[PDB]
């Protein structure tokens, strides 16, 4: 549970400020999700994103402006050819680990309309 | 691990920002430890805490104040009877979530 999670990682890192509130900015026209804004991010390390639309793979990138304020945004331009994704379409972000071989990741988005 | 517990928890409640960093305040004489404090807790739930001393147990209080910067002081006067705890004992805090009839809690400080 969120509680369960919260305290057992309380215990053992003591402190930790995060926000990672998905923010999914829309293109031109409005019907496609070209980027995803997180507010405040980790930046200890150069964490990388893989983002897969409908279950295919567009690969990784960790090209993104981490701004004074702790914000990110990941733009999906550059994962698609210079589109963004259809708003029909499921997103997942993953946050990559570094000096891992992008083997160790975990979920940390998904836009699924409804 | 803490990467893993790290983004299980941010994708589930995406902001959280705390510090449990425990800070251990002595009394008079010094060698006794009066109180521990956390600089930043959360203020989502009204939590209590248990404290154990050398294995007993002395019970749950919650009457601490959070400071406007989220501080919280639990001062084991409060526990043991007015006094504090010799610094040759092994204390322990666990935090206790309310409305669980004290069944659920967590370990959030360990004094050895
Ligand atoms: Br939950
Ligand atoms: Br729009
Ligand atoms: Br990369
Ligand atoms: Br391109
Ligand atoms: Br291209
Ligand atoms: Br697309
Ligand atoms: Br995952
Ligand atoms: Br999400
Ligand atoms: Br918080
Ligand atoms: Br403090
Ligand atoms: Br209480
Ligand atoms: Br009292
Ligand atoms: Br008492
Ligand atoms: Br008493
Ligand atoms: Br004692
Ligand atoms: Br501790």
């Amino acid at each position: 549970s969120a509680t369960s999670l919260t305290f057992q990682l309380a215990y053992l890192v003591k402190k930790i400020d995060f926000d990672y509130t998905p923010n999914w900015g829309r293109g031109t026209p409005s019907s496609y999700i070209d980027n995803l804004t997180f507010p405040k991010v980790l930046t200890d390390k150069k964490y990388s994103y893989r983002v897969v639309v409908n279950g295919s793979d567009l690969g990784v990138e960790s090209n993104f402006a981490v701004t004074p304020s702790g914000g990110q945004t990941i733009n999906f331009l550059q994962y698609n050819k210079g589109y963004g994704v259809a708003d029909t379409k499921t997103i997942q972000v993953f946050v990559v680990i570094p000096d891992t071989g992008n083997s160790e990741e975990y979920i940390i988005a998904e836009w699924k309309k409804t």
